[PDB]
């Protein structure tokens, strides 16, 4: 079918040191899908995961579509020296009223060359299962 995809903005804010993810949306996720009509998130952790700060992140649930849309952003407290050895983790699971994750899938995004300035990248990840 092809690969599901996530589009992604990253944007680290150094006034406040803290780091901006912003998760903009799937495509492509009948690929990703046996099941029709399951509610989808999405799983977001900043890792190695620091007990200082909350590193686990996770979106609304929405009915799943070919495309969807969750325009959702977390903001994470963090040096920038820290958020350079920082993998960030995405997973799209799908969640029933028993509140149990399924991610079937996602992608991990190195975080080394995050730019310190404040532009801020906006990319798609495939997905790995
Ligand atoms: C209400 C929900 C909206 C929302 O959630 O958004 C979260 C907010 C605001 O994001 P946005 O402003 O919507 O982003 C704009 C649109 O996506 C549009 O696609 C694009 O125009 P084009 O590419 O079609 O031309 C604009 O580019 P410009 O040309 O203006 O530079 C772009 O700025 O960001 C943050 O939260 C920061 C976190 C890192």
């Amino acid at each position: 079918s092809g690969a599901t995809r996530i589009q992604i903005a990253l944007k680290y804010d150094e006034k406040n040191k803290q780091f901006a993810i912003l998760i903009i949306q799937l495509s492509n996720l009948s690929a990703l899908l046996q099941q029709q009509d399951q509610k989808v998130n999405i799983r977001v952790a900043v890792l190695p995961c620091s007990e200082s700060t909350t590193c686990l992140f996770r979106t609304r649930p929405l009915d799943a579509s070919d495309t969807l849309v969750f325009n959702e952003v977390f903001w994470v407290s963090m040096s920038y020296p820290a958020l350079h050895q920082k993998t960030l983790r995405v997973d799209v699971c799908t969640t029933d009223r028993s509140h149990l994750e399924e991610c079937l899938g996602g992608a991990q995004i190195s975080l080394a060359e995050v730019a310190r300035s404040g532009e801020r990248s906006t990319r798609w990840y495939n997905l790995l299962s």
